[PDB]
């Protein structure tokens, strides 16, 4: 039937793309009731150096310096402040295609979508995962600051992340909507050196259930394993250690599948310690970790209308 | 910078989805102008068997027996038509929503965007290839016909696909908009056997220069070859033979990075016959042949307004 990386719609949240400008300087604002979020670096000079103190950099920039634009036509801004790493423009006009929406941080191995935009228009978009590590391994050319990551429950957009900066990896670091970085990372073009990529257990767990439903069957093997067990194989090829909580959340799975969670860990522990045999798994030839056990039951799925 | 499996923005095709009902049965439309399209089959019963010409199954079906609804207001149905296998519903009521659009009929190898929907109402989207076999491998369950695919050229939807049968190996094959079925398919659930699974070679080239632009530069190697060379090693590991037409549509790419076509196909005759070292690309532990070289010129990119 099909499990692809899948995206949630996101008609919802290209009606909230504006872009902004202050000074030189050019990104994308989330545009939600009658005010603009962006990231607060809109602001400075873009290099290294110069002043940092985002604080006196905003001394000098009243509202007329903030110009937000998108499709052809002027927004108003009546006010500004800064929250922690963004921006809040006020304008005087409320978006009427704002969705119901919420703001929340998302916990690490939390998938969500990226809409990737350029001064203010739709690109593309895509699937990813917030690490353990905090980065996410996004595609963000220069010009994508402020694209924002979501989720959808069915009837509502809930904003996760907005794009700040790319570290040296080339891996990508952000902010919730209310400012807050993932992670240690801070906007400033220093090093940082990312953190131990390290594998969200629970999620390849959850696509091998999704395997399964589909017939990839071969890694179902006549073994299993204890937690500790198979923890102590985890923390050799850096994943995250298992829980009995991991363990409840594939609940469903199993018993939508029939085949208890520790047989799963024999079948991953067996993956680990052997590879994959030249063979492949929904046609992906490494273990893959940026589907949920959410993400998964929505893919053999339930929701309609008829 | 990043480079991503990328869908289209799907906003401008979630406006023209709708939910079609015909007796019992229940799929997806797409409306654009007074016109409803969907698959021919919402008029059978559901099975094998029973009466499969479509012409006198539908000598029996009145305007008012197609039920025409999403978000919850009803559709007015005035005229119906089969055209090949899809289904043309003249309603009385442009669809306030409709995107500059065309129609056309993709190529094998070429990618676009899916917006998986279910009776009427948006899941998620994702980007696949047209195969050379003319399946594609997608994420449908039941409820998904009438699903499209489209690409965006800048300012425009161009539809592509409509998906009607999932096959046996649970490969998916569907229709054109003009109802004309890719490959050798019919809306019959008889055996079909798929067809040789061929990788897109031009494809996978162009997502080596992509991996270059972004410095997982390890499968550059010394060597050279000619098409005639490269395409006996083509024709041993079944990729699609390399012409001249696609060494030029890959000269940008080429002259983006410097590197010559017939080096990149050296490296990947390499990767052919060696595999890949226990080693990965662009997170990938297996060549990648659904980006196009369209695709990936899109992706470090260049279109804007500041
Ligand atoms: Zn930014
Ligand atoms: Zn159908």
């Amino acid at each position: 039937s099909g499990f692809r990386k899948m995206a949630f719609p996101s008609g919802k949240v290209e009606g909230c793309m504006v872009q902004v400008t202050c000074g030189t300087t050019t990104l994308n604002g989330l545009w939600l009731d009658d005010v603009v979020y962006c990231p607060r670096h809109v602001i400075c000079t873009s290099e290294d150096m110069l002043n940092p103190n985002y604080e006196d950099l905003l001394i000098r920039k009243s509202n007329h310096n903030f110009l937000v634009q998108a499709g052809n036509v002027q927004l108003r801004v009546i006010g500004h402040s800064m929250q922690n790493c963004v921006l809040k423009l006020k304008v005087d006009t409320a978006n009427p295609k704002t969705p119901k929406y919420k703001f929340v941080r998302i916990q690490p191995g939390q998938t969500f979508s990226v809409l990737a935009c350029y001064n203010g228009s739709p690109s593309g978009v895509y699937q990813c995962a917030m690490r353990p590590n905090f980065t996410i391994k996004g595609s963000f050319l220069n010009g994508s600051c402020g694209s924002v990551g979501f989720n959808i429950d069915y009837d509502c957009v809930s904003f996760c992340y907005m794009h700040h900066m790319e570290l040296p990896t080339g891996v990508h670091a952000g902010t919730d909507l209310e400012g807050n970085f993932y992670g240690p990372f801070v906007d400033r073009q220093t090093a940082q050196a990312a953190g131990t990529d390290t594998t969200i257990t629970v999620n390849v767990l959850a696509w091998l259930y999704a395997a399964v439903i589909n017939g990839d069957r071969w890694f179902l093997n006549r073994f299993t394993t204890t937690l500790n067990d198979f923890n102590l194989v985890a923390m050799k090829y850096n994943y995250e250690p298992l829980t009995q909580d991991h363990v409840d959340i594939l609940g469903p799975l199993s018993a939508q599948t029939g085949i208890a969670v520790l047989d799963m860990c024999a079948s991953l522990k067996e993956l680990l310690q052997n590879g994959m045999n030249g063979r492949t798994i929904l046609g992906s030839a490494l273990l893959e970790d940026e589907f949920t056990p959410f993400d998964v039951v929505r893919q053999c799925s339930g929701v309609t209308f008829q």
